[PDB]
């Protein structure tokens, strides 16, 4: 009963993606397509992982196939979205995880190729989002193309949702410190759009806009207008954390912000956000598949209408599950 | 004119005091005491530095005294603060900056050894606190024991005392991204207290509390009870970037907020706050000797009354040379 | 009949040591003795680790007993190791792994608290050393105070034993790229005697001395006089690198040398001795048990008689599992 | 007297050569080539750096053209070689430092645009190689076309003349530990032929092949076919150190090596060859003009026949340097 699924794109998205899946066995991955890495440069790619270590199985080629635990994989190195043959490879839903086909035209042109519904891997100007946990339930089946925003979303969504339905969230900003990115230049390098993108990663801070807070309005519309924020990109490698400072309508103490998000975490968003209590740093949560970790001991508050909340996240597997665990509940909705 | 000063201890304070001290000219250095460095391993640290490159300059021992560009220094090695003979050196102020002599009695051990007055480059319980451009016209000269407050609350106070009079800060929270220092460890390490501290540095965020921002309301007395704060302390070598998240009284447009910031870097506080427009990173600015750069580009708002704004300091360089510049506004009080 | 085991310091080998011994089972862990730790300050330490990641099983306190998979440890607190009570606790065997007891009179002090043999992970000047899988054989259980050398000389050690037996080495020079070490500082800082170590391990490239080549030859009786080297000790977390340039008696192309290393890590150094040809990076060798791997496309040969050979090793987990191999080998002799 | 020099590419290279241009005043820049890079970006490029700080002078833009401490230098953006107007522009003499025209047949394109002189910053196949120091006499003018080697091949060519003319080296191996470059990946990414390459630049170690060793044979012909080595690539972010390990034919004790260096490094090879006895590191050479420094303490001799000598060198500086200071030479023998 699991669905297949293809995934377009072998950069570091769309390896996690199949990592998760194989690791869960929530779904299948029958194809993958990527214009520019062969076959065995794709084994070695999937082989080994300086952030996640070995991988956990078999993985071999043979007969110009993919073999990943015994399962081949249709490999594809088709440019053009529209020419790719999914409908001959057995897929139905395809990942779109390049980061270039981000529109509902531009990532339709999987359609004609087989395929029966596309998720984004990113966030999309005009297609629907959806958030694990959140609003994930207005899913409703006639929708072909839908998007997963983004990791930051993911870790901000569930957390406000909860503030929000207990003590009111009137307005508030956001601040994530966040590990380096591919798009990042490893020495001073030429950016062209956003300068400060260009500079040594190693070396620098580098402040960095971004429109994840302003994206929750779209997932909780009773938060519209009332997010912004900001990011800088700090030389780690894997483990970002969520700054959010906002004023609440109704008088919460600590004592009682610690014990809805803890309530939260039991019973109706298990696995998705997390609580701890411990005096964790950024290495404890590697390899972590929460979407959010609320962090007790971190936060401060400097009255009963003003607190400062901190949260972890594992910006590549948290988001790579969730997008495994979209793409069940989707074929559970068929 | 110049007044005679002494240094307590040659950790990194004490040599970028000394540092910043030969590069300016305002005081003049006679004397350093410290009981685990001998004379020609103070020449080998003195004269190379990773962060800050080599000395500018000639340094050489001679008939046991420390020579710098020509100047000769006596070294003690008294491990007992009311034994050092400042007197005999000639040291009328002493910098206190091992960081274990913080409160007014043990920091008052440096009096009876001949001097007259003792700086603390230190927060501290009992001292007064000043942080130059903000409060340091209220210094009055009766008092022999003060203190320098930080580097945080050195940054934070300039830019607060400007928005708080313009447009009334009604409440505020801060969040700083810190360079590592040297009470952090390579490597997971044992620390008694702070457990996240003693974890490793490189590969770590690691979330620590701090008192910087509630040590502006001693400095601000309007603003006490108003402010508020955390840390993250980031593996990079070392510039910080202080995110200060605030609710205004009178209503404020962004571009208001740049213009009463940039009037201010130029007539009151030229020296001690920055104003810039440009793409900047963090290693823009190393070894500079403002004490807080205000990043236009960087902040954000959400509308009139709830704003984040950004501002940048070398904690090395900035914080060394407010030392010397409050040691000569005391010389001329005399 | 496994052996029971007393770990004396709660350092990086200490807690490296009994993790390898829980994973492993060879041996049983009985007593820990630290003065600077407390029991749930332990109980944090080996929970968490930045490096290898949170430990595979349950870890608390109860009673005053630290209970690791259900089985409870005597912790000590005593400062003197002639105090120690190891002998109250059933500990047979003592590691000390403290660093500072390395000569056969302080080591020897365990002996009157009832420990009936000392394994020092450590180099020693007067203790016999033992490398296993190269000079293991040697033990002959009349001995009650041995060494286990280093981990460079674990990873140099099986290398150069199978280079000498086929092709006579006759003279050899070798290079260490090391990872950061817990004597290292973070930020320029205070080394007496080694005034290198105290520059910034963030920063900086850092030569230094070692021994570890001319400890082969007390392994290695033949090579005794033949071999020296140096080291780098680079900015990355746990993985190291040894670089061994050699001049050979017989002639031997690089094909020949592929043969005799690979055929040797498969029947008599399985498990000690690896060997690869894939195009692996430092971070592929993170937690391998492996006291060295052979990288066959790193190396290169300038003729028959002068080669150049490049090896791997996880300085913290090998050596700790050498040391519980080391310690089984021992009880089988009794 | 000076030459007119064009740049063709603003990357790493170039842009460290028009700044040390500026900075020595041998040469100057009249015109740079560039199809991706704007003025304003230039300007922003060229004003602000990482590794090297802030320029020393004046940029602005004004009437299309780059004016750095009053002089303004003519922007092309043409893709093709054999459009750019070098003639038009005055440039006499055309840096190649794009990396990607480096045969006689693609590099000489720039001549038919006008110019004279072709110097390729980078290895070439069939180009005649210079390295200032050690065959830079042997330029006898009627070659138009020349190449300027790497920074590796100019800080081991040095070293290896002066031992091979005083000791005569029999054959010898070289490792360099290298600083990370603008061709690595700050996180794994697709390297097509080079699969080491590929993975993430903080993380590793990554084993590299070099011909610099063997392009020294080239330079210097008695020593052809005698050398070989290879290369680390470490996550550090400018200096870069050489490992020599060779064979001599006369008996060389290592106090009579330390003799010969030091004397060679004060009246011939001044300025391009460096030698220290101090206790230095990596960051001491940052922003250092010298070709190679001898570490006399980092080096160790076996015997009196087979030495390893350490030697430093700034690869992105002195490279640079060594292009303008080749250049300078060209001009003086017209």
């Amino acid at each position: 009963g699991k669905v297949k699924v293809g995934v377009n794109g072998f950069g570091r998205i769309g390896r996690l993606v199949t990592r998760a899946a194989f690791n869960s066995g929530k779904v299948d991955i029958v194809a993958i397509n990527d214009p520019f890495i062969d076959l065995n440069y794709m084994v070695y790619m999937f082989q080994y992982d300086s952030t996640h270590g070995k991988f956990h199985g078999t993985v071999k080629a043979e007969n110009g196939k993919l073999v990943i635990n015994g399962n081949p994989i249709t490999i594809f190195q088709e440019r053009d979205p529209s020419k790719i043959k999914w409908g001959d490879a057995g897929a139905e839903y395809v990942v779109e995880s390049t980061g270039v086909f981000t529109t509902m035209e531009k990532a339709g042109a999987h359609l004609q190729g087989g395929a029966k519904r596309v998720i984004i891997s990113a966030p999309s100007a005009d297609a629907p989002m959806f958030v694990m946990g959140v609003n994930h339930e207005k899913y409703d089946n006639s929708l072909k193309i839908i998007s997963n925003a983004s990791c930051t979303t993911n870790c901000l969504a569930p957390l406000a949702k909860v503030i929000h339905d207990n003590f009111g969230i009137v307005e508030g900003l956001m601040t994530t410190v966040h590990a380096i990115t591919a798009t990042q230049k490893t020495v001073d390098g030429p950016s062209g759009k956003l300068w400060r993108d260009g500079r040594g990663a190693l070396q620098n801070i580098i402040p960095a806009s971004t429109g994840a807070a302003k994206a929750v309005g779209k997932v909780i519309p009773e938060l519209n207008g009332k997010l912004t924020g900001m990011a800088f990109r700090v030389p780690t490698a894997n483990v970002s954390v969520v700054d959010l400072t906002c004023r609440l309508e109704k008088p919460a103490k600590y004592d009682d912000i610690k014990k809805v998000v803890k309530q939260a975490s039991e019973g109706p968003l298990k696995g998705i956000l997390g609580y701890t209590e411990h005096q964790v740093v950024s290495s404890d949560f590697n390899s972590d598949t929460h979407s959010s970790t609320f962090d007790a001991g971190a936060g401060i508050a400097l009255n009963d209408h003003f607190v400062k909340l901190i949260s972890w996240y594992d910006n590549e597997f948290g988001y790579s599950n969730r997008v495994v665990d979209l793409m069940a509940h989707m074929a559970s909705k068929e």
